[PDB]
């Protein structure tokens, strides 16, 4: 495979030498005692050595040229594995493959030993990871700042069809990629009280937690640029017998701040420990930013600094920057505010109101008393501007306030972000339009210039070259390698839609990926599947808005049709659903149980045979995405219109040769626009249709009464067909669908089933299926995160990207 | 300095190269950003690389030859710093000095950056460390097993003359010497219950904590032997929203087992967490031992395994070995017991009854229910043997029982150790004799063959070559280098007691050490001392039995004599006292405050001038011992006769050219025997005198009434002379001395003061002082830990030591 790079004689020799050096001196093993894990670590240390010179030279280069620096603040970085990604971006993959082969080792076996860095929940966390790759590839002086969670997203086990959570102890064996920087440790303050002096406000009597940074290299694609991801770890300050012992053990309370990722991406809870995490990353990060700024007045700060807020989770950056500039640097309020607004920009990732951060005032008053005072002052000055622009509009003042009245007074962190940012963006054209028309309509009317769109993207390094080398190679054969850092070049593939050789090659790559994935399932999970079946895949977090339940209704429809006419031909399918449920989300846990319960019936019915299989993919995570997405024929993107801000899984499937069945939601709209609606399986209500249904009121009973196939399914669920031992098991699911369904599952059922029949019809014609796939891959170029980051750079940050290489 | 080794052209070149390699690839720094700490780490990694080949080859050698293995079980390993010790034992010191000098670095400055590994309290912990060095130097297949405490002995700060404790965060910057072995992790069981089956007892429903080993290399002196110290770290097993988050945070409870060293070396407390630490090290260690034994029936176990118990702290080894052999390996009781007794040996380190471990039965019943059943069965069978040997002696049965009756039933762990061991030793001849005559008299009468002496020793690598290279060199000039691994060769120095050159050289080395230490005091602590004064040093943990208070009475006597006759000549003295008090020990904390309070008066009295200085040495630890002991003229070893089991500080001072003022206690007896009583300042009651005084009753008032100089001091203390602001501050000290003094401070006062006058008289004659010093250094050979370990090897473990080198 040419895209995997050169295996030079001298290169392979030096890699074998450095591998043996690390096995002996670093791991303190010989080849007699060494396990596969030791071999993985020797390889990881060998590859890491190639980053170091480029890492030092890149940071030296930024010190000398002093470019504007981009600070990407996120509570989540969903990085996955690093070894293969590093080899790809340094052009070392073939050399390491050869070197390990010559030492009697299978490199693909060693790659499987690495733990995922699971420091995120899903889309928001994975976007941050794709963005770091694109910022390095585009030569931006960019730093990712976050928390080094000791425990990432939980490992999912399925026991009796139920999700169980296990701690993700990802640092158990060590992390060869990070470098502890205990020398750059910074203090973070909590609690205390404000006293007003002659000189101004002073925040006193605080408790201190130390923020210790760990730096991870972020290599650009073959440009010798290595940027930094700096993650903060919480450390206690060093300040009778049981009393002395207990004081040492109580250090754990401070260190708990960085212990564990909150897994509730569905529902904001308002936990004190989460607020501590948010302030911890903000306070440590801003001291680091200001230190770097002063090391080569504050008028130039926005010319040298951009802070990008990944949702409201780091929104305390706005009042913390005001606190430092006013209280410590003694800038006047108006000058500090000008600097803050020009520095900060905010990205929104959902319109669902239960996910929005609204912190109780009493929590902020106790933990961050000076921040609450600054937020009140921001609010008063903001509402003074609203009053002057819309005189007499007293309801607008209530609606736009950063302070929400009620039983419990709360701060709306989204309102704070809009007030304190020069740019607010959604993550797909339809989402950005919904922000301006609905939830932020009042803010758009006051400051229309702030509101932007930045359609999401995915890195084609991880999401094509790394996970699908077969497809990357047959593309490179025709159009060369330049497309890997310029994905718009895939448009050249439209010239090959009638090329019999290319059609055969695209279909062969998919067949190989499906055999490989079918094998993985048998080996690791003792599961057998028909690799000639259509691979129908829905992988994403379990949320009612994502409508895994609509997919379930289709699966039961196909099962019932087969039982009714057993001797009729149907296109064989393997229906695969995977994703984690948030631990407290009862309905999400019941939906996983329904999927496994359907599998229990369908997969053991002798009349069905190998015509229908339903598999729940356990422990969906970045490493499993890299295996299943290249194997997929059909991508399920079936959110209720107006609920999925963008989606990024959708883009991964498009790039890897799956066709999409989807609603006109999030980026699906732009994907259909790029490929042509004739090359997408689009069904269901548009946003306008959902609004009209809400106006007259959604009555699920009407659909149950009018669609006999739907009635039969509800009767089967209610009566215990899928839970014979426990017949009322799914009553909560039935009750939600019939009486309390916010996401209108029944309203899209008929169009979905009809559209799935059209998928089955096209799959019976392999040549026409593959030609439609080529039209999708060829038009996936817009969905490169390189395009997304170039737009952030030019339209928000005010910096020019570069594909110019640094010297090696 | 020849003893520091060769600086070969090729060696210096390769060290400079590997230093620069580690600075770049390991630390990810260049010489522009590097701090002294980075340079320390580059040097440590460079030196560690030289250990690795020898470490792998040593363990391979033990696998091939399959010698009997020695397992030294200790809750404490007081290791201090590793860098200089490693360079000394590999003969790299001059090469590294040259290499660092050529790179523009001062190696002595880099050595000062290393944290002490403070994993012990004092004598018992430091003995374990000296023993590991001697076992490696004598080519024994020896393993030290302990706990990797996250926090060692607290850092001592003195604030307003009071001890404050700070957490010893010794792993803050990382530990380059250890290698995590997460692959050899073992389970340890707690709580649960015993059920009796047809097959026998089963310990079920337990909570599991994981024991993760970290291995540290232990290099022998220039023999290419590198042994292992394996320390266990506690890890939690991987088994709504607040509930999930709280379950992850509760992992801290399991991990608290290895968090912190108990600092109470004075008084046994009976804390559950301490019992968990003791079982944790025993259970993990014994599984490791049995695994290694089975990897090349149990009849051969005592031929292949020796377990040495460092006091009773790992005594649960006895019932744990019985539990594994009976419950898991299904050996009959009598065979298991035979194997256990032949495997285990016990070392006692004190006769003070408050330090003896007596665990409440209710704690053992809850935590270790199967161990309690095995202890009851051991007790019944042991008391059956006592009854058959001494028929009708019902009081002997009560006295010898492992079970102590009372309000709270307790297990006497010393009784368990004697019953379950083939050898019991004290740590100095007088101590071993006291064990047989008093506290273990009944056990000696039943099994006299078990009772041995092993007089303690110190390693001459750390305690001469490393800390006093000047003295090591002038010795090597005369008698060569062989004495460093054969300390009896120092006897050859008796030939030089009348050699004017050697007298001048010994006196010059002491003067240089005193100037160096006087400089350290000014630099680090802004303290000025007269370097021509007699350096009068008492450094050791603060305990009433050690009688720092008797030293205080002498200091006040000298001060009062000077105030009475200001214009009379007295030999100038710097009186230095240092050591940590256990956090709950109120009297020990008051004694530190008295020493600083005396300093406050004496050091600011213009009439005294530079004739008397009283300094409290803050944060006494192994690194400070290495600085102050070479600087000392007079070693204070003034414990009440019968209380100090051995002492080892005494031996360090003797080897480094200080004269000793001491009681006939512990090893002081053997030191005076070796050197001649005419070359020791021996004073005070012998053990026989203490016994006679106890028989008629100690009345402190009698001494107060008869000694006017003593009355004056007590009046000064009581009246507030040393605490003008708070005149009753020392009332508790006065009340203890007058009414409740277990250690008879007043009874030795007159003889102590008279003996101190004889010290002052000899110090006025430099030539005769130095000749007496030469007679001490020349006869210090017996106090090498190489001699001690050779005796353990031949008389307890049944293995022959070897000075034979392994190939490099
Ligand atoms: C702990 N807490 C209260 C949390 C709240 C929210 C979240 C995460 C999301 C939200 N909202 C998220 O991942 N949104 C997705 O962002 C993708 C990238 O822009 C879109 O492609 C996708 O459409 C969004 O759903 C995580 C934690
Ligand atoms: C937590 N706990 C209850 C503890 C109890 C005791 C100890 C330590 C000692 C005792 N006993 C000790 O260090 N004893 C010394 O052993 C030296 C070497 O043999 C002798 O030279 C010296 O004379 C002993 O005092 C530590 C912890």
């Amino acid at each position: 495979i040419s895209v995997r790079g050169l295996a030079g004689v001298e290169n392979v020799t030096e890699l074998k030498k450095n591998f043996n050096r690390h096995l002996h001196f670093t791991l303190v093993k010989d080849r007699n005692v060494a396990t596969p894990r030791d071999y993985y670590f020797a390889l990881a240390h060998t590859v890491r050595d190639h980053l170091v010179g480029r890492w030092i030279r890149t940071q030296q280069h930024y010190y000398e040229k002093d470019p504007k620096r981009i600070y990407y603040l996120s509570l989540e970085f969903y990085m996955g594995r690093t070894l293969q990604n590093t080899m790809v971006n340094l052009a070392l993959e073939n050399a390491c493959d050869e070197a390990t082969y010559q030492l009697g080792l299978d490199m693909e076996e060693l790659e499987e030993i690495e733990e995922d860095a699971g420091l995120g929940n899903g889309g928001l966390g994975r976007l941050a990871a794709c963005f770091l790759d694109s910022m390095a590839t585009l030569g931006l002086a960019a730093y990712g700042y976050g928390i080094r969670y000791e425990f990432g997203i939980f490992n999912q086990k399925i026991c009796g069809g139920w999700q169980m959570e296990e701690a993700d102890d990802w640092l158990r064996y060590g992390n060869p990629w990070e470098k502890a920087r205990p020398e750059f440790t910074l203090p973070v303050h909590f609690y205390g009280r404000v006293e007003h002096t002659s000189q101004g406000a002073k925040w006193v009597d605080t408790q201190v937690v130390l923020a210790m940074p760990y730096d991870t290299p972020v290599p650009g694609y073959r440009n010798n640029v290595v940027n930094t991801m700096r993650l903060w770890s919480a450390k206690a300050p060093n300040d009778f017998n049981v009393g002395y012992i207990q004081a040492v053990l109580d250090r754990n309370l401070a260190e708990n701040i960085s212990r564990v990722l909150y897994p509730n991406d569905n529902f904001f809870e308002g936990k004190e420990l989460r607020l501590k995490q948010e302030y911890f990353v903000v306070a440590a990060t801003l001291q680091d930013i200001i230190r770097r700024f002063k090391s080569s007045n504050f008028d130039a700060f926005p010319d040298k600094v951009a802070i990008q807020l990944n949702d409201t989770h780091p929104s305390l950056a706005i009042p913390e920057l005001m606190r430092v500039l006013v209280d410590l640097e003694r800038l006047d309020w108006d000058k500090a505010w000008e600097v803050t607004v020009k520095t900060c920009a905010y990205t929104n990732h959902t319109v669902l109101p239960e996910a929005l951060e609204r912190w109780p005032v009493h929590l902020l008053e106790t933990l961050l008393p000076r921040h609450l005072q600054i937020i009140y002052e921001i609010n008063q000055r903001f509402l003074n501007r609203v009053a002057a622009a819309f005189p007499g509009d007293v309801d607008r003042l209530r609606r736009m306030s950063l302070v929400e009245e009620g039983a419990v007074k709360r701060i709306n962190m989204a309102h704070l972000c809009i007030a304190g940012s020069h740019a607010v963006n959604g993550v797909a054209r339809i989402h950005s339009e919904i922000l301006k028309k609905t939830i932020f309509k009042d803010f758009y009317e006051l400051e229309p210039h702030k509101f932007q769109n930045k359609t999401n993207g995915i890195t084609p390094r991880r999401w094509l070259v790394l996970c699908n080398p077969g497809l990357a190679e047959i593309i490179a054969e025709r159009i060369g390698e330049e497309y890997i850092s310029d994905l718009d070049q895939l448009r050249k593939l439209l010239s090959y839609v009638d090329d019999e050789a290319f059609i055969r090659d695209v279909a062969k790559v998919k067949q190989e990926n499906k055999l490989k994935f079918a094998a993985y399932l048998e080996r690791e999970y003792k599961v057998h599947i028909n690799p000639n079946s259509l691979f129908d895949v829905q992988v994403k977090r379990i949320h009612e808005y994502k409508r895994q339940l609509l997919n379930c209704l289709h699966v039961i429809t196909l099962y019932n049709r087969i039982k009714k006419e057993p001797n009729k031909f149907v296109v064989p399918r393997t229906v695969m659903i995977g994703g984690k449920a948030a631990p407290g989300y009862h309905m999400a846990k019941m939906i996983i149980k329904l999927i496994t319960a359907i599998g229990d019936v369908v997969n053991h019915d002798p009349v069905v045979g190998d015509r229908l299989r339903v598999i729940f993919l356990e422990n969906y995570r970045v490493s499993l995405a890299e295996k299943v997405i290249p194997a997929a024929d059909l991508s399920e993107q079936i959110s209720t219109a107006g609920t999925e801000a963008s989606g990024t899984g959708n883009m991964k499937f498009m790039l890897n040769g799956a066709l999409t069945i989807g609603t006109m939601d999030g980026a699906n709209v732009e994907m259909a626009e790029e490929a042509g609606e004739e090359n997408f399986f689009i069904f269901g209500m548009r946003v306008e249709d959902v609004d009209r249904l809400d106006q007259r009121g959604y009555n699920a009973q009407e659909y149950y009464d009018r669609i006999p196939e739907l009635r039969q399914i509800i009767e089967q669920l209610s009566s215990g067909f899928f839970s014979p031992k426990q017949p009322d098991l799914f009553k909560d699911i039935v009750n939600m669908l019939m009486h309390h369904d916010r996401f209108k599952v029944f309203a899209d059922y008929e169009e979905y089933v009809k559209c799935q029949e059209r998928v089955s019809a096209l799959y019976k014609n392999p040549r026409e299926w593959t030609r439609m796939v080529i039209r999708n891959i060829a038009t996936s170029g817009k969905f490169s995160s390189d395009r997304t980051i170039a737009q952030y750079a030019r339209e928000i940050w005010g910096v020019e990207p570069s594909r110019q290489r640094l010297p090696a």
